[PDB]
């Protein structure tokens, strides 16, 4: 059995509340989905070939795991599951953003804020 629900989120800027550009590199809202007792936030990143590397912690900076839902070459998408629990509001990210035909190279330090703390579903 799975369970799932919206979760609206917005990704913010590393030591204040102020949204990140970061913010439009996913889709909105995401989806919170409980699994074989486990949770997980589940995004979908935009421009999916420009993302380099990826990588989230909960609030204490404990490693989340990732993993690969759908590729969608075609669209340029990426959608992806990050481990959660209930009760968390907020992961930290670190992002490495390249596009090299145009030389641009950025890493985002950010905290992905979610609307209302992940749920307990039943």
């Amino acid at each position: 059995q799975a369970t799932s629900q919206p979760i609206n989120f917005q990704v913010q800027k590393d030591g204040s509340s102020e949204k990140s550009h970061m913010d439009d590199y996913m889709q909105h809202p995401g989806k919170v989905i409980k699994q074989n007792n486990k949770y997980y936030f589940q995004t979908v990143l935009n421009n999916a070939s420009f993302w380099k590397e990826y990588k989230f912690y909960n609030a204490n900076n404990q490693e989340l795991a990732t993993t690969v839902v759908n590729d969608n070459k075609k669209a340029d998408t990426r959608t992806i599951n990050v481990a959660v629990e209930p009760g968390y509001k907020s992961l930290t990210t670190k992002v490495h953003i390249v596009v090299p035909q145009i030389n641009y190279n950025h890493r985002y330090t950010t905290h992905l804020e979610f609307e209302k703390a992940i749920p307990t579903l039943a």
